[PDB]
């Protein structure tokens, strides 16, 4: 996935070694690397393999780079009471497959959407809420929000039952 | 990382010279270097050497190019009480890891989320705030917020107990 190290193998023996690839790199390396690795590396690579006869061999590698979705940012809908809804909103992400999985208080879920709903809100879900997404197998760093939710009051006292004269 | 200046190194003697590299890059220093570097210029670069006896070698320098973060602009929550909550935020970063460092007047803190927060907020909490971000290796110049918080206001003078006729 991109930024991480391209780690490219011969599986072969040689005495000279020649990698070809997409933007001119050239490595007489045995299983050489590309840092920081992005899009405009992806493609055919080539191996030749001079041996000790001085004859020669060779073959490719085709070399995928894919995408990192960024990260998201947790939009919540603040300080809820017991009596109450939590709805936490991302912005969508597309890709062949996309997954959000969700860690609560109270466990982990999963959806396609990128959303997350808790009705009937009780005081066990206080506490943080983070997501990841996995978009066609990328996984994005999570994003982390504070979700409190308090008690309803008590009903407030009141001077108990009495009477008055006219 | 990028804006600063590449120093390639041979690291062999020559009599002559002969650097190529991604962009025309040519040279005929033992050494040389690229100012003001930029992604257009990560990539190979060829190192051919010719001795005294004018016979040559050659081998290959995969010179990585990172990508240097923003500054970020810190957003406050405004002047507070004693009896208040301080939270600054960030815009997100992206990257394989990423390391939001904060400067506090009370000490230093890490966190892999674009934000921080001082619940049960106090005077000793007041001063300069400052955020400086590390994407995969490049660090950020950081950005400085003064953050004000000021003690809750004495209870006020109110007549001491007294007594009227009706």
């Amino acid at each position: 996935c991109s930024g991480d190290t391209i780690f490219l193998f011969a599986n072969a023996t040689a005495n000279i070694y020649n990698w070809t690839g997409p933007n001119g790199f050239v490595s007489n390396l045995e299983n050489p690397f590309i840092a920081n690795s992005a899009a405009l590396n992806a493609g055919s690579y080539t191996v030749s393999i001079t041996d000790a006869n001085g004859c020669s061999n060779s073959g490719i590698v085709q070399v995928a780079v894919d995408e990192r979705p960024v990260t998201p940012t947790i939009t919540g809908n603040g300080p809820v009471c017991e009596g109450d809804n939590i709805q936490l909103n991302i912005g969508s992400y597309t890709g062949t497959t996309v997954q959000y999985t969700w860690s609560t208080p109270t466990g982990v879920v999963t959806t396609g959407v990128p959303s997350l709903n808790i009705n009937n809100t009780t005081v066990a879900d206080s506490g943080l809420y983070s997501v990841v997404v996995a978009v066609d197998g990328c996984t994005s760093l999570a994003d982390s929000i504070n979700i409190v939710v308090r008690p309803n009051p008590i009903a407030p006292n009141v001077p108990s039952n009495f009477s008055v004269c006219e």
